[PDB]
């Protein structure tokens, strides 16, 4: 379907972090990945778009394999540059940090990649940027401001609009609400829920079990670099089988994120 | 001064390994012990804190003798338990292996002995743990992770922070970089150099002659259980007298540690 990640491993030097994980997202799937800090969730997402290099595995986007070749360092690299670019355009990522260009206004930040990477006219890029900024609740008065002027919550909403304006096949999110004021978490989770309700294909790493249970079509529990349990949210959360998953669900209640 | 080890011998059963070695560390001394694998370096360090039992010798800490008595097995044991404990608190050790509690987070691992052994309040132990974890470059994001989540290099940095948090009189290190990825060795040697520059009293066994020559105030060449040559690093390395030391320095270049 849209994304198929097969038998992915990843090492940093000699330290193996991901030990064989797979994921398959079909159109409209909303996959939440949960697990302890250190289980390798961020490494998993960063390998999907090659921000990090896998040591083993395959990545297929829209049914087309992304050719990989073993590099100098013994890791896997994307053979063809266009497959890497094509890639970063069909999959977009929203991170814990906001990742906006400090010298560009909110509007310019959302217009930039559609122009520079997709080759769109300024008019077409502006129309997408206005559409998606409205969707995330960033109004005209805020559009001429710069990142330094905005709260973390506002910057993350702008980052979500930036990802949406690329009109990708899959949206990847790595704990997007983790650095936000706790009072602002709900609002961002609701924007992500609205995208899911509109049929977007999404992969989300999160500590907010409310979103993982309530919005996901599939939940993956990552444990020490492997998928220890996965399935429908009602099963994973309501009828956990693995003692490791049961312990994670109990312990997570007391951790303060925030 | 801080530690005086006198005429130490050690046998495993009938096999005599250490055959009369002495060491004296005054405040701020940085003593590196070098020699072939099998010369008895680890046995020497493990006797200092009684992880191994000497067959002959005396150990004096801060000018106070640790009373020893000949045991059932014919080896020497520390007579008084408090002298043994007091001991393990004034001297701390960092090993080739990391020695962290698998069920405790990084932060909990560094706080544990100051609470349990020293009797500190949780607050005082946490303040020491945050201080020393920062010193070894382990940030907040890594502090809530468990040993299984970390590379060897990270685990060793945490182990160094654990030793430092006891605020001991002498830090003992047995080849702390030997099991680390070669790319990570330098960084750990630099942390050890920073401790030396801050005036810490240290005894270090190592195959990294760069540290032994560049950072030590005194170098001991151990050969078949005895000190064959010792002195200032510029003399031991730049003007070796013993043909055994000369042969060790030449042969060591080709050994691969990795
Ligand atoms: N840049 C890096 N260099 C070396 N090792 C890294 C790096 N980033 C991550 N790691 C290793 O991968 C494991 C960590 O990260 P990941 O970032 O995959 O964790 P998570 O499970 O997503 O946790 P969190 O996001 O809470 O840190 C770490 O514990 C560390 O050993
Ligand atoms: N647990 C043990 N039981 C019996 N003999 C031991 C034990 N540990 C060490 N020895 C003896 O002491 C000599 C070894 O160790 P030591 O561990 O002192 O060596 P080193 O010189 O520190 O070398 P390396 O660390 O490279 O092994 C060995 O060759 C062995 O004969
Ligand atoms: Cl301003
Ligand atoms: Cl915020
Ligand atoms: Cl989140
Ligand atoms: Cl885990
Ligand atoms: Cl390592
Ligand atoms: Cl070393």
């Amino acid at each position: 379907n849209k994304l198929h990640v097969i038998d992915l491993h990843k090492r940093y030097g000699g330290h193996e972090v991901l030990k064989g994980v797979s994921l398959q997202a079909r159109a409209g799937d909303v996959i939440s990945i949960i697990g302890s800090s250190g289980s390798g969730k961020s490494t998993f997402l960063r390998c999907i778009n090659f921000l990090e290099k896998p040591s083993e595995g395959a990545i297929i986007v829209n049914g087309q394999n992304i050719n990989l070749v073993r590099d100098k360092d013994g890791q896997l690299k994307v053979a063809d540059k266009n497959q890497l670019r094509l890639l970063r355009t069909r999959l977009t990522m929203v991170f814990q940090h906001f990742n906006l260009w400090s010298h560009m206004t909110v509007l310019e930040n959302v217009m930039e990649a559609p122009i520079q990477v997709l080759g769109l006219s300024k008019h077409d890029a502006r129309e997408r940027a206005l559409k998606y900024l409205a969707k995330v609740g960033i109004d005209e008065r805020a559009q001429g401001k710069y990142p330094v002027h905005l709260s973390g919550g506002q910057q993350q909403r702008v980052s979500i609009a930036r990802a949406l304006a690329m009109e990708p096949d899959v949206l990847l999110f790595d704990e997007p609400t983790s650095a936000l004021d706790p009072e602002l978490v709900g609002e961002v989770l609701r924007i992500m829920q609205q995208l899911a309700e509109e049929g977007k294909t999404m992969v989300v790493v999160t500590h907010e079990m409310g979103f993982a249970r309530h919005v996901s079509s599939h939940v993956i529990f990552l444990h020490q670099g492997k998928i220890e349990e996965e399935g429908d949210p009602e099963q994973v959360f309501g009828n956990p089988q693995s003692p490791r998953l049961q312990q994670f669900l109990k312990g997570s209640l007391k951790k303060l994120e925030h």
